């Protein structure tokens, strides 16, 4: 029983909620109901550990940056979601990461870059662009589809492995 606080961040409409609901409830939400904030728990076994995941599913846009600051201080790792057909959402990852680092006063923050909607026929953000940026940041990159469930579990479980690695580091 280790608890892990995961926050799912990203621009409007990239699939934050569809990903999270696939993880928690195992179905795909076809509808677009914009999020205020939602909280979910999931117990899972990852590499033999019993993990309690406390997941925050965030809004695409806040009216209040104090709300953004708060989740950024609370989360232990961040699922940084863009959509592969949304350039601006990819670009926004830079901004999220800079804010998170500021708010935490730290260069070392557990994160996973997620390129969602990989089921779509055309992408405007290429996998190589995204892989190269993740390499730069020293974080994993995973392509996902909440529609088909491709990559959903591996995205969240990878973020847990990154938070474990971080705690291991902050010890030594
Ligand atoms: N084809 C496809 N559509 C998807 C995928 N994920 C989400 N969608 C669709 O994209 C729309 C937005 O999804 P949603 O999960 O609500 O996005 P969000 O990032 O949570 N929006 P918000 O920022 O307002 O909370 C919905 O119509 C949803 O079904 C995906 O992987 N593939
Ligand atoms: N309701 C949002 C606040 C701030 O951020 C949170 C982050 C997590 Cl993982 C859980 C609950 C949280 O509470
Ligand atoms: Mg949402
Ligand atoms: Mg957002």
């Amino acid at each position: 029983s280790t608890e892990y606080k995961l926050v799912v961040v990203g621009a409007d409409g990239v699939g934050k909620s569809a990903l999270t609901i696939q993880l928690i409830q195992n179905h795909f939400v076809d509808e677009y109901d914009p999020t205020i904030e939602d909280s979910y728990r999931k117990q899972v076994v990852i590499d033999g550990e019993t993990c309690l995941l406390d997941i925050l599913d965030t809004a695409g846009q806040e009216e209040y940056s104090a709300m953004r600051d708060q989740y950024m201080r609370t989360g232990e790792g961040f699922l940084c979601v863009f959509a592969i057909n949304n350039t601006k959402s990819f670009e926004d990852i830079h901004h999220y990461r800079e804010q998170i680092k500021r708010v935490k006063d730290s260069e070392d923050v557990p994160m996973v870059l997620v390129g969602n909607k990989c089921d779509l026929p055309s992408r405007t953000v290429d996998t190589k662009q995204a892989q190269d940026l993740a390499r730069s940041y020293g974080i994993p990159f995973i392509e996902t589809s909440a529609k088909t469930r491709q990559g959903v579990d591996d995205a969240f479980y990878t973020l847990v492995r990154e938070i474990r690695k971080h705690k291991e580091k902050m010890s030594k």
